[PDB]
């Protein structure tokens, strides 16, 4: 029951989708939007954000044919209210607005979430304030709840319509301060789950697996979706495709990723190296 949000309509985020947007190959992009759907995902992220490229040009051209060419709603995945508008423009009821953050202020976050409200359209939050991102357990649930209040009792949103990302990050560069990275944001979503009932979680589940070998961010990426539902998690952004079910999942592969995923050291024991050590031997 995961509310999965295809990743792959993404300038930076796949080469396959860049080529085609820089060309206008419209039909290519179509027929990358109905294949993720046929693998799953109830809606697309769209990010075609890129440096030294109009945005809202490549939007203009592209959300119109999306509009008359997809059923599935459409997660506008920008920085740009501008971008945010044009979507809402094209695609009345058709909305997720990935993403409002308090990193500028409250102007800024009162700015996105009125658009939210004013449409009709579900609103991610992201864990990120002027202090910069939440990391801890206890970061994460102070931002959250800072615009929890805000988005209900000024914007008057239902906890239903909102996403609350409470962060991804890589766990796979091995220094102390990524290591605990996954396990603190499953911890957060657990107790953030209990205080504050209805509202929807989401992630970018593919981040936690940067750096590694496609099979093994497969499995990782998989194994996280999955503790990541037992926190609460109600949707995801996610390569379609590429979840496999827990399983399918070699045993020791599984055990190896739980154990990386939860920071699980010992003495002779790094996670990191040994989960990397099972796919150069399987
Ligand atoms: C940070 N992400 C994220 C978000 N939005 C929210 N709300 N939360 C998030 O965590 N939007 C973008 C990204 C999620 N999307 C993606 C998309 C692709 C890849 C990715 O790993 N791409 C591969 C593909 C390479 C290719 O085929 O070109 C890569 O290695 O970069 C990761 C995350
Ligand atoms: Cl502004
Ligand atoms: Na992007
Ligand atoms: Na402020
Ligand atoms: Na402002």
């Amino acid at each position: 029951s995961l509310f999965l949000v295809g990743e792959r309509l993404n300038a930076t985020g796949s080469k396959r989708f860049r080529e085609m947007l820089f060309a206008r190959d419209l039909e290519g992009i179509l027929a990358l939007a109905r294949e993720q759907v046929e693998e799953g995902a109830h809606a697309l992220d769209l990010s075609v954000a890129w440096t030294g490229r109009d945005e809202l040009e490549d939007l203009r051209w592209l959300l119109p044919h999306l509009a008359t060419a997809l059923t599935v709603p459409v997660m506008v995945d920008s920085t740009s209210p501008e971008a945010m508008e044009l979507a809402l423009k094209y695609l009345p009821g058709r909305v997720l607005l990935n993403s409002a953050n308090l990193e500028d202020g409250l102007e800024r976050f009162d700015r996105v979430a009125s658009l939210a409200k004013a449409h009709g359209a579900a609103l991610v939050v992201l864990a990120i304030d002027e202090k910069g991102m939440a990391k801890t357990r206890e970061e994460k649930v102070r931002v959250a709840l800072r615009m929890y209040e805000r988005l209900t009792e000024h914007h008057g949103l239902r906890p239903e319509d909102l996403l609350f990302d409470l962060l991804t990050f890589p766990i796979t560069q091995g220094d102390e301060e990524s290591r605990p990275l996954a396990k603190e944001t499953l911890l957060a979503m657990e107790e953030l789950r209990e205080r504050l009932p209805g509202v929807g979680f989401v992630l970018g589940v593919s981040n936690v697996s940067f750096g590694l070998k496609p099979r093994a961010r497969r499995v990782l990426n998989s194994v996280f979706l999955d503790e990541a539902r037992k926190r609460g998690l109600t949707a995801a952004i996610v390569d379609a495709g590429k979840i496999l079910p827990i399983s399918q999942i070699p045993e020791e592969a599984y055990a190896l990723a739980l154990d990386l995923i939860y920071d699980r050291r010992k003495e002779g024991f790094d996670p990191l190296l040994a989960f990397m050590a099972y796919f150069e031997a399987h």
